[PDB]
């Protein structure tokens, strides 16, 4: 049983080939869940489970430079169910972040922070209860 | 150079006598500020400083229960300065928060959640440039 929200510090930073492995319980009454891959105050990669963006299911993804969110990428697919276990995986491509939820390919998210490597934590938070959250090389 | 949001356990729990405080330089175009006493999915106290809710600068103070917001407490006098330093210090006494800024007192906010040392942590967020996060006991 993780703290939430909790940090999860990739030591050597992001890398093309590093898959990241999330494994929780989303909570009864959840309203939202983020991931966020920060460089600095940055987000290189937000994603963002909304359960009830106005009584919707949606998938918010985005970048937030400078204190400013950028272009969102949404979409309607939306594999979590309040009250039930899930499994998040990430694999990081030179090009983009693959994101595979219970096992199914469920986005891909296109960089726009190039540095890769000065991409330093992943914050998880929100509305689970979380039991791993880990990284390694593929 | 902390990364925000910024989120500060404090191992135990919140007890009266428990001195937190927060320094670091308000974003030079800053819109707000929240500092978000966390128990389980709820809040606990929120304290919000907002830059610019409508042309207007103010302080609301709040307490979030399953997803609702409470009465809210608002203020006029302003410590916050876009682009300059500043000192946020909260202590904890048993009927209420007091808050100081810039070490001069702001406000009290009277606890509305009663069961304090199941406040666990104290997230920090918004338009700043985060230098410290910590707490003691006086
Ligand atoms: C709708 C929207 N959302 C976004 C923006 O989009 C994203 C990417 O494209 C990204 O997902 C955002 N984001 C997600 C998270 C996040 C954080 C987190 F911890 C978890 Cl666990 C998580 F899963 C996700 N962080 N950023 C998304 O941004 C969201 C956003 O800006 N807000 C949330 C919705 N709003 C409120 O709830 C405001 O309500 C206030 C309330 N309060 C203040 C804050 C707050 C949060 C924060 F991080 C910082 Cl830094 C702050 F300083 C403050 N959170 N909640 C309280 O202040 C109460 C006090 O009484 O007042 C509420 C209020 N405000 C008004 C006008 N009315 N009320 C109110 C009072 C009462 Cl009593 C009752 C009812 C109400 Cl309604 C705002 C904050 N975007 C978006 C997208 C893009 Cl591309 C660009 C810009 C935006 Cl804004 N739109
Ligand atoms: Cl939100
Ligand atoms: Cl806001």
């Amino acid at each position: 049983p993780l703290i939430v929200p909790y940090n999860l510090p990739l030591p050597g930073g992001v890398v093309p080939r590093m898959l990241i492995t999330i494994l929780g319980t989303v909570k009864p009454n959840a309203n939202r869940i983020a991931l966020d891959f920060q460089r600095g105050n940055d987000v290189a990669f937000h994603f963002n489970p909304r359960f009830n963006e106005n009584n919707r299911r949606v998938i918010v993804c985005n970048t937030k430079l400078d204190n400013n969110w950028g272009r969102e990428e949404r979409q309607s697919v939306f594999p979590f169910e309040s009250g039930k276990p899930f499994k998040i995986q990430v694999l990081v491509e030179p090009d983009h972040f693959k994101v595979a939820v219970n096992d199914a390919h469920l986005l891909q998210y296109n960089h726009r922070v190039k540095k890769l490597n000065e991409i330093s934590k992943l914050g998880i938070s929100g509305d689970i209860d979380l039991t791993s959250a880990s990284y390694t090389m593929i």
